[PDB]
């Protein structure tokens, strides 16, 4: 036997695995166990630490899912199923990954930490497209990827309550984060320098962790990647929390708050995620029903709230963009919209989509958001509507919460970089006119184009090699830049480096133009 | 006696002069009474027909300017002293000129009716700038301009009131409309072929005359220039127009609404000239206090109303600003303006603009001005932020009205001609940062540069020849014509009057004018 993947962590006694890269040899350690099963009496309540184990846990495959929906609109589809579940759904599935050099670092190596995304409802570290090998191989870190609770089981809150406190799926996160730090040491890795990183609802949950004092003494520096704490998805209210754990118990057959929980928790998990989207007030896209509780727990306050108020002096943070953020979205709701046509809507449409988009607005919000995205020397031309409804949900939903932290982070003490990720990957399979969709830039980051297995290009190998000499820089200095240059982001000069085929291009102004908009006018308008 | 400087109208005999032009002989009549003086207890009430007359009234000269305020930001220089009073001010001021080829013409003739800007405050037909004598000596028009009664003299209302009913100058105006149908032949003008045109306030009017019933039978084609009926500074309501009359009537001593007037009455025109600016409710550029009142008689709804639920088939129109609507305007009140510096503002100034060139909105209405106008890659540039301030208010006062009258009146069965006016004047003496100010192309529209005592270029001279052939051609068939497109709600095409051939664009300011006319309406409502 190996001595190299063995392993003894506070818990017991761990047996990895022997993994395969174009490059070398990593040692692989899947399905650590960090919590107990949030089981029976214990759905929707806090992560309990793993008891520990006499024995070897054989840590050498990827554990199960959490429940979670699975994507059905194009089944078979490549661009759908490359982040539904590949492994069995279950409610005991709080394990964590832990990928290492071969064999393992003699010094403390350097961490980085991947939360994955998802919209809070989906999501697995056991995902192709985020298989460590590639970054620890090349790159020389420790990488550790953990499973934390979605949907209902994560985030489902009657505030207040024992019972059903909500946010525990972020406490999962933090738990996992609690165990790098007592234990990563046993691989190599380095607990003084954890870097987390993550995209989607993982960038969300990468800067919740910024702004909970509980989490911060937990990690060094951060990435967030198409993704913010701040944006209009990313959190709920107390009262709405409410009404949305209540229909849920209602449309499942439930019933005081503890007899309410009771009955969810005789419910088979699958039952509730049939009911997930329902719970939701209206027709939208990127809306999703259990989302972090703002409660003043785990959150103080609102996160934008939180973001304006904070000393980040000594915070190094990575955040970026896709070119293309909303497109995709519009084929799960906006009215005209397919993967199989040009989708090339008219104003209607286009006026119906800006609902769907945007929901839950006074019309003179929507009106407003009209006024703004509509060229008024080509109000009906079907393909600028489709470009600027995506524009829309993009500038809504990602790109402009994403230019908020940084800029409000980089005035207020941070040192911050910014990117566009430009590149549309050669293997894509979603229609041209969705450009670089949202979480397209993840496989370059994770070096996915080194396996020999897929079919990339010469010059994507290449790309996928510098990303993750940037990603990596950052890790160990703060500056993805190498010991032409990219400056960071400040609220004024506000510059960002674009990702692609050619060399570093330094651009000004994360879509300055729309994101004054959302960001500075938007809420005047809405409070009035 | 010559025989071409005899003309007889329904009230008496009149006696021209004969003047001399560039290219040859034109009549002039100049001072023909059209109204009763409204003078004394006629202050303030609607004009009254002339009473005819024995004898022959010598038409020789321009009469007096009505009164109203005299520009003194600047004295003594020419951008400001060419719109000040060229004669003495008088109540006694309701005269009209017509100029007519020499001799006379014995086939009918179109005529253009010129209608003078100023706010509704200020102007005269007696400027220099708006010489008859040669656009009628090019394109062989008979031309008629006329005076009408300004600032409290034309337009301060007690709505509902008989002895001071408001939009008295408006009825001047109507007045003088109605003497060139009854008076024009006697002169070789065509009655059946009048085209109204005007400037600012004199833009505004001609739309006005376009959506009152009784002014619509007295013409047949209109020209706006930098100006429409529809501009926020164009028309008050009852209650406002009520509040200034009264205040101003505070302010000179005066307490009954016919006790009111009759106290006014009483009070010398130059009391009230000195007291107009102080019923303005804010510090503000681009507003003024006696302009006309929608109170259901000679506007029954609001302009945009009227124009929005108008049936305009048959109808030609020619429309257009200057391409720096805006820029002087910000030296008259503006923080950080000046007609002798940059005028480099910072930000805070510019937002402190904002308020003044958007007079009378909430904060969230002038948070929605500053993101439109703001440059965010550039928020504080000072030379971005004075042309973003020009823009605002050249846009929300002029430009973007205009656009909406030309859009709608072509959307409901009207040919729509628009214009964009984009040289500055070799003579211009307002400072280089303005561009072409408001009211710059004024000159050569009426062929001034054809005056050899002044110094234009020999390129300047031409440009004005063609200038009057597309507006006579205007007023002649209705079609101004490379070839000058109508402007459509879809298409937006207008075209650019400089010294290069015409060139079609798109959009007047279409994605700033979608801000003044289809979203902050809403805003305002909520
Ligand atoms: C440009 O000038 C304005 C206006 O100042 C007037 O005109 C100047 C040419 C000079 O004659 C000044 O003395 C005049 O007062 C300047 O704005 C003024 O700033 C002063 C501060 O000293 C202030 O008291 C005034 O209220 C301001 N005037 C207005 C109308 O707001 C402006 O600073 C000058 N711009 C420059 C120098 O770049
Ligand atoms: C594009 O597709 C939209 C969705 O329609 C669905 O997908 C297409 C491919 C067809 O199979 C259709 O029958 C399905 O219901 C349409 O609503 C939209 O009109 C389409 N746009 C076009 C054809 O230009
Ligand atoms: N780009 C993404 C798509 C889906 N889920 C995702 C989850 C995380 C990050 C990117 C994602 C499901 C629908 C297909 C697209
Ligand atoms: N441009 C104009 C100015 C004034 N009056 C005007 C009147 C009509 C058209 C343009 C004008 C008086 C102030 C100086 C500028």
């Amino acid at each position: 036997e190996d001595a190299e993947l063995l392993v003894t962590v506070r818990g017991g006694r761990l047996r990895g695995i022997r993994l395969k890269t174009p490059g070398g040899p990593v040692s692989a350690f899947l399905g650590i166990p960090f919590a107990e099963p949030p089981m029976g009496p214990r759905r929707f309540l806090p992560p309990e630490p793993k008891q520990p184990w006499s024995g070897v846990v054989d840590a050498t495959t990827f554990q199960s899912v959490c429940y979670q929906y699975v994507d059905t609109l194009y089944p078979g589809f490549e661009g759908t199923e490359m982040w539904n579940p590949n492994r069995e759904l279950s409610e005991d599935c709080l394990y964590l990954n832990v990928w290492t050099p071969y064999p393992r670092p003699t010094s403390p190596t350097p961490v980085l930490v991947w939360i994955y995304g998802g919209g809070f409802y989906s999501g697995a570290s056991s995902l192709d497209v985020y298989d460590g090998r590639f970054l620890v191989q090349a790159e020389r870190t420790v990488l550790v990827s953990m499973n934390y609770r979605v949907g209902a089981f994560g985030f489902l809150a009657l505030p207040g309550s024992r019972e059903a406190p909500g946010n525990v799926g972020l406490l999962d996160q933090r738990l996992a984060l609690q165990w790098v730090q007592e234990n990563v040491a046993a691989f190599g890795g380095d607990p003084t320098s954890v870097t987390l990183f993550g995209e989607s609802a993982g960038a969300a949950s990468v800067g919740m962790h910024l702004l909970s004092p509980p989490s911060r003494g937990l990690f060094h520096r951060a990435v967030l990647q198409s993704g913010a704490p701040n944006g209009p998805w990313a959190t709920v209210g107390m009262g709405e929390a409410r009404r949305r754990a209540t229909q849920l118990a209602h449309l499942v057959g439930c019933p005081n708050d503890t007899e309410l929980v009771a009955c969810l928790r005789t419910r088979p998990a699958q039952v509730l995620v049939n009911h997930e989207w329902h719970v939701l007030p209206q027709e939208s896209v990127f809306r999703f029903s259990f989302v972090p509780v703002v409660d003043g727990d785990f959150l103080s306050d609102t996160p934008e709230a939180l973001i304006n108020a904070g000393d980040f002096h000594g915070l190094q943070v990575l955040v970026g963009v896709v070119k293309d953020e909303g497109s995709y979205f519009l084929v799960y709701g906006a009215p005209g919209f397919s993967k199989d046509n040009e989708s090339l809507i008219s104003r209607a449409e286009f006026l119906a989509g800006v609902r769907v988009g945007v929901p839950q607005v006074s019309d003179l919000a929507a009106e407003a958001v009209v006024l703004h995205y509509t060229d008024w020397l080509h109000p009906e031309d079907p393909a600028r509507l489709r470009e600027a409804l995506s524009d829309v949900v993009g500038d809504h939903n990602v790109v402009c919460p994403v230019a908020q932290l940084a800029g409000r982070l980089a005035a207020q003490g941070a040192r911050v970089y910014a990117y566009v990720f430009e590149h549309r990957a050669s293997t894509l399979s979603w229609p041209l006119w969705m450009g670089v969709p949202h979480g397209y830039e993840i496989e370059f980051i994770f070096g996915i184009p080194l396996d020999p297995s897929r079919n990339y290009t010469a010059e994507e190998k290449i790309f996928a090699q510098r990303l993750m000499r940037y990603w990596a820089n950052f890790a160990r200095t703060g500056d993805p830049n190498e010991p032409p240059q990219w400056p960071p982001y400040t609220a004024g000069a506000q510059q960002y480096v674009s990702l692609d085929l050619r060399p570093l291009e330094v651009r000004r102004g994360l879509r300055a133009q729309a994101c004054a908009f959302w960001n500075r006018f938007l809420p005047k308008l809405l409070s009035a």
